């Protein structure tokens, strides 16, 4: 949570005066997020991303047992029945050695964190899945 946290989830609160759906917050924060961000070294730059998106699915202060469409009733903390990082294996999982392991291996990996951020991960793969 560090240098490329807190400003991007500025980015965030500028995006939002009521999107009250606060899983809806996530996906703006998806599509904005990549948005200026247009212009072993896959993870040392994770940090804007697994920060600021920390942030972004603790902002602001209102989405600890907040509303989500369907299951999910905590976005803040992790999935309780952690559904979405089955959802990240269904999708994740069957993009077209390690690898063929690892959308398992970062969802069990998510286990640990909670599940919104595994839905702008999501989205994400869903852009690569919607390129087509």
């Amino acid at each position: 949570l560090w240098f490329i946290s807190q400003p991007l989830f500025k980015l965030l609160k500028w995006i939002h005066s009521f999107v009250g759906n606060w899983g809806f917050s996530i996906i703006i924060i998806t599509f904005i997020v990549r948005g200026i961000m247009y212009p072993c070294f896959p993870l040392l730059i994770q940090m804007p991303i697994f920060l600021a998106l920390y942030y972004m699915l603790m902002g602001s202060v209102e989405l600890r047992q907040a509303p989500f469409a369907l299951w999910i009733h905590d976005l803040s903390a992790q999935d309780p029945y952690y559904i979405l990082p089955i959802l990240m294996g269904v999708t994740m999982f069957f993009i077209q050695k390690i690898m063929t392991f690892m959308p398992v291996i970062f969802t069990v990996f998510f286990l640990w964190f909670p599940s919104g951020l595994v839905l702008y991960y999501i989205v994400s793969n869903l852009v690569t899945i919607i390129q087509q």
